[PDB]
């Protein structure tokens, strides 16, 4: 049990329920939601302000008194306050309509008095002028003072203070000097947030909402005999025949209201078997401005729920300024209704717009395939409509994946159709792909790249499509550099023998490659030789070559007689949470721009790379390719659709450097290997815009990325290291859980000395950094030398910021 | 002669006059402007459109057809186009209500078709959909085109296109696939460039510019048997008497209307002596919709510019759709009468909000000030009203400053009085001033302060109270070095011997000081021991010292007995345009807070600075001093008033070093000295928001700056030096013209090899730097090398990014 509300008999939207069954469309393009959908979505915020207050008996909180809702954040709290208020500074229009706290300058500490709907002169007497506060209702409260505040003890019982709202009428109460008395028995710490100013007004008539949405009208059921309108609020799951009226009525479900003659502001009450079958209600001469049930004529009366007729009680109803209250399952029979036919009409939707259904939310994407009747064959069809937004497309095909999946059937081939139509998504799309024949080298000559390593510092997995979905992210990250070599370096060469020689170093024996065989292109065998066959992946194609004439490819292009071999290397297992693997790649692209010919651009060449890496099947881990390639930011992501991708501007490092020398860095500890990734890119690609709380939390990955760039923009790097910290937190105990225990060994001891960290990149193995005060920091690294040393050698590594990282091609 | 008009048979605020007499006021605040006041304000881009296109036959260009207006910049220009069309992407509705040219894709190169007022598929059909373009209708033209294009020479003459309106009606006529027959005889070369979309809609009603303006009635003229509304357009100099209305209505001067029955939308008519004195128009039942003059009765006629009645004409005029253009001075005596009691409302509204006329533009200063009678001792008492916006009250004083110096009477007491309000304005106000015993030192130590030299790239005088005002600016500059020493290096020490000396070097015996004498505080002889002076001033005050116990200052502060004994060094003369007198001080503020102590941070040592800097009496070029102090940005001067200063936040330099080395940079000519600077500071301070475009110039300049910093903040280097030479073009051929025609000689060559340049800081004097592309560079280094070369000398200096900059204490 919670809110249950107040009598609030003003809002025509108050059919005899609670606060759950008003049913109103979503911003995004969705009717599938009212505030019990909305009360989750500050149910979120709200079940997010929990921090150290007591043991079980410490709240499930009673739900607000409604002035609307959903601007930006609370916290609003500190974890010592009883009660922390709510400030809002607008025109005193909104003062007019309602009650504004005011107090000594500073007000947002400890209130002195209030003035509930101030006008004029009065209103200056606010002292001072400009210190407004008003409160939309939702505080805490201590362990104690709920026996004093709301239900107060009292030798009876403890009895609530005869105010029924207890959140509004309380604050007009005890807001005055009577604070200045009253509460300094339970606990006088308190402090106050005020808020910003977005979408605050109230909940006064069915205008107020309609205002909020900006639009209404979504079931849409179009019987005759009917009016065409747009500003009146049906919701869906109305069947609206035969009756004819003007605009600001509001209909839900189980009512099915034929032949009447009805004008503006209706509420229309359920609960009942009413067509004008047994209810007898045709003639209805219907007066304006006043509430269904029953009012067949006569002017402005007050019936409540559902007063019984049959023609007889049209006549004393003009008696107005009346109050016959009519009373003293069929509205869950009508909410079943109302939920039975919307993922029908949402497959209407899924053919309306489209996706206007589809990728809006996806949001119930389990109950969506499963309950009841959806058939995503449907959205396999609409999938395939021509060509869409590929992202709907291969949204609605992923939504086909996922009730294949979902339901019990195909999923593995649910997850080969989502993979194709991933890849098909990831096809589109570049220049060119070519044909060139490539010839620099010249042959004697050696050609040596070499590459630094990123690390992010915030702007986690905003990258790695699906995004936002598109679009975009941001991850401003770094690009840095072990001790030396940077490392990463690739050697490639020229030779004699006409077969391209792939050659590797901590693993490689060989690759022996002419066949191509396709071309290259291997997630056959792991050898990571797999990714210089993308690196062959140049378009790879052109006339008028042929398999045998590799021949022709070399010994024209080179000419130079190779069958070129090239030769890799990396210092660190992919095991690295580093992207290693992505830049390597990468690298190994522009020694190739540089190596024998087709004169590329970094970003180009990152283009490219990325085309491939959609090949390469590995979920494009992005951010670091950009990243460990160019220098210490990297920041931007932003149009991710098609997908699209700049994503450049730079930042000062300079307190990575000039160094800070408040440690002065960061730096290293394996001591884990990782388990590698197999169930994260997963997470990530389940899924796109369908689910879920993982859409919110990563948007504000991104939000949390300006917030970094933004404060090493002015070099707070104590700050810096609180949003590192936070990055930490907001992957950790978010997307995703898998940081495993002994990782917080290492993090147990220490945590302390000072200040945050993260996990790099990957998370669940690989390697840390922290940073810390200053030399207690040396410290640190004498605590890790102390203990926790598996042969995973617990080391400084540093990190290091030192780049450009590119190639030679020397001499 | 310029733009005459059209027939424009809607809207009503067409009394017989062309374009420049229906007052309307300003976003700002004020009522004195209409288009020809807008007009100008559009002038003023369409004057800067001249570039490149002949002798004195070029054009003076014919003004627009007005759809409404001043959105942002043209430029819409490349020097070789006959045209350059505007393009315009709105909702369709402003595709309905006015015509969009549609072609090809890409559209903004060359037209093939167009639909004027588009509807549905139709609309869709101006392949490709989203192409759309609407011009507004100023385009340039070739030295040729005139003789076909608007005013096509025929054997009889020159004439017109038939159609009136050349513009529209030829980009109607001429914009479709004739183009592509007819375009080619003339120049071919063609370029648009399309539109943003702040405020561009039409003028069909009054309603029109009511919604541009947003809100209506300024003189106001409230005389009686009148009706209270808002809505109402009424402008300036409109005696308002006896007459009842609905909104919608406009009215301007040589209007004395009395005792009539009007309801929504009027023209009203001028140029005759109207009252209900000779026309006798009293019983006048008038309709609803019509447009005065003369219609006293009836229905929906059409009578133009004044006929004449007794009252025999209140019968046949509801013979309705009736044409009766009622013509086959005294408007100039409206706008005289019109602007006599303009400065007199402007007094009542300096009076009123009492800066509602005054900083709000102040912007005909000298016409404010002579024309008529202004008598700003008003001005001076407003000033003094209690205590204002100083910005404001500051702004009437100097209102009464520019009258009594515009006048005649008082220039050097007017200057005097705008002086010290200039002081008072900026006395305010700081923490604390207080009374600290610094102790520190101790005895033995010295204590040796450095600081590098900031140039400003961009971001002008964007600094230098008046600012924008208040608010801010914002400067973006670096904080560099030269080769070593920092320089600008300060000693400072204890002694033996109860009196303070300041000792220079390049100039400085000594300065022998305990006296204080007030203290210091010395404009007084202008040995730059004055800034040491204020050095002192720390506060310099406190409990419970006198001027012998200096000997208590020092003999319990220090305690060290010493009289103090400080000992600056500047290496660069104050002529540099490098700001280093006020960085000098500022570090000695610095060495003050290291010294005996007191214990401050760069920020506040800069804000104290800063407020001393007010009594220093220079103005305050003030970027400097946290620029170089800091290290290379500075960013964001934001607030300004009384005045704020925050500003802080940073960006890469790399590109300054990583070095480029596409030149690896700039560096130094003097050969000129300085004029130094006693017109320079004035042109700032003359004015305030008073004068001129000035403000507008300082504008961008602003907005040139976070051009700036986003650029480099990318790394554009090569437009990084665009923005340098936009920079010295913004200021050289701006404010301020002084820079002397031989530093014009040393631009002269070069200017060639390759890119831009500047002078930093004042100009007039001092040295420049510039960029090239790469070692060209050097061999200008060559050039200067070779040739102009006076003794002062003509170097490589460099500049050298080098900095953080402070001071030691050591040991």
């Amino acid at each position: 049990l919670l809110h249950a509300g107040g009598q609030s008999r003003r809002l025509p939207g108050y059919a005899p329920s609670g606060k759950i069954l008003t049913p109103v469309p979503v911003f995004r393009w969705e009717r599938g939601q009212h505030l019990g959908q909305n009360l989750l979505s500050l149910q979120l915020p709200l079940y997010e302000k929990i921090m150290s207050l007591a043991p079980d008996k410490l709240h499930t909180l009673i739900a607000s008194g409604d002035v609307y809702i959903r601007s930006e954040k609370p916290l609003q709290s500190i974890p010592e306050a009883d009660v922390v208020c709510y400030g809002l500074w607008v025109d005193p229009s909104l003062a007019t309509h309602h009650g504004v706290f005011a107090s000594d300058r500073k007000h947002p500490e400890q209130l002195d008095f209030m003035l509930q709907k101030p006008s004029l002169a009065e209103l200056e007497s606010l002292s001072k002028t400009h210190l407004f506060l008003m409160d939309i209702g939702i505080w805490l409260l201590s362990d104690r003072a709920v026996e004093i505040l709301m239900k107060r003890s009292h030798k009876e019982s403890s009895e609530e203070l005869k105010y029924y709202d207890l959140y509004s009428d309380f604050g007009l109460a005890l807001g005055t000097h009577p604070r200045i008395e009253d509460e300094e028995v339970n606990t006088l710490s308190v402090a106050i947030l005020p808020l910003p100013g977005g979408e605050f007004y109230h909940y006064g008539t069915s205008k107020e909402l309609i205002s909020s949405t900006l639009s209404v009208q979504n079931k849409v059921y179009d019987q005759r005999r009917i009016m065409h309108r747009k500003v009146k609020p049906n919701p869906a799951m109305f069947v609206q025949n035969a009756v004819v009226r003007i605009p600001l009525c509001a209909e839900n479900a189980d009512l099915w209201i034929e032949n009447s003659h009805i004008g503006p502001k209706w509420k229309i009450a359920s609960r009942h078997i009413i067509t004008g079958v047994p209810e007898n209600d045709w003639s209805l001469a219907v007066p304006a401005g006043v509430c269904v049930d029953v009012v067949p004529m006569g002017d402005k009366g007050f019936v409540a729920r559902p007063y019984g007729l049959d023609d007889v009680f049209k006549g004393d109803l003009r008696d107005s300024k009346t109050t016959l209250t009519g009373i003293p399952s069929a509205g869950a029979n009508l909410k079943r209704l109302y939920a039975q036919r919307e993922e029908f009409r949402k497959g209407n939707w899924k053919a309306l717009a489209v996706n206007h259904e589809k990728s809006v939310f996806y949001q119930l994407d389990l109950a969506d395939a499963a309950e009841d009747f959806v058939r995503l064959g449907l959205d396999m069809p609409e999938l395939l409509p021509e060509d869409a937004l590929q992202m709907s497309r291969i949204h609605n095909r992923m939504l086909r994946a996922r009730i294949l999946k979902l339901d019990g059937k195909d999923y593995r081939p649910e997850e080969q159709a989502a993979f194709d139509l991933l890849r098909d998504g990831l096809l589109d799309g570049i220049s060119n792909r070519k044909s060139t024949p490539k010839l620099d080298v010249y042959s004697d000559q050696i050609v040596w790249g070499r590459s630094p390593v990123r690390i992010d510092m915030a702007g986690g997995w905003t990258d790695t499509p699906p995004y936002s979905l598109y679009s975009g992210g941001n991850v401003v990250n770094l690009a840095i550099e072990l001790n030396g070599q940077p490392p990463l370096q690739v050697y490639v060469k020229p030779c004699k023998d006409f077969h391209i020689v792939l050659r590797s170093i901590d693993m490689g024996a060989m690759e022996i490659v002419s066949t191509f065989d396709e071309l290259q292109d291997y997630k056959k065998i792991g050898s990571p030789f797999s990714i210089p066959k993308a690196a062959l992946s140049l378009a790879g194609f052109a006339p008028a070559f042929s398999a045998v004439s590799y021949a022709s490819l070399e010994e024209q292009l080179k000419d130079f007689g190779a069958g070129i071999e090239v030769t890799l290397l990396a210092a660190i297992p992919a095991g690295s949470g580093l992207g290693t693997s992505s830049i390597l790649a990468s690298t190994v692209l522009g020694a190739i721009n540089d190596f024998c010919g087709l004169a590329w651009d970094k970003n180009e060449i990152c283009q490219r790379t990325l085309v491939l890496e959609q090949l390469l099947t590995t979920g494009g881990g992005w951010q670091d390719q950009y990243g460990g390639v160019l220098q210490g930011v990297k920041l931007l992501q932003t149009e991710a659709g098609f997908a699209q991708s700049p994503l450049v501007r730079w930042l000062p490092d300079h307190l990575f450097t000039h160094p800070e020398y408040k440690d002065c860095h960061l730096l290293y500890y394996t001591g884990i290997t990782r388990t590698a990734k197999g169930i994260l890119a997963e997470i990530v690609s389940s899924m796109f815009l369908n689910s879920s709380l993982h859409l919110n939390l990563l948007s504000e990955m991104k939000a949390h990325a300006l917030d970094m760039n933004e404060a090493i923009q002015r070099g707070s790097f104590v700050e810096f290291g609180r949003l590192v910290g936070k990055t930490w937190e907001q992957n950790k105990a978010l997307d995703s859980g898998t940081n495993p225990p002994a990782v917080e060994a290492i993090i147990d001891l220490i945590k302390d000395y000072t200040l945050g960290y993260k996990l790099p990149g990957a998370g669940g193995g690989g390697y840390l950094y922290m940073v810390a005060k200053d030399p207690q920091a040396a410290v640190r690294i004498r605590k890790i030398l102390t203990e926790n040393a598996p042969n995973p050698r617990a080391r400084f590594v540093e990190m290091t910021l030192s780049d450009k990282g590119f190639q030679v091609s020397r001499s």
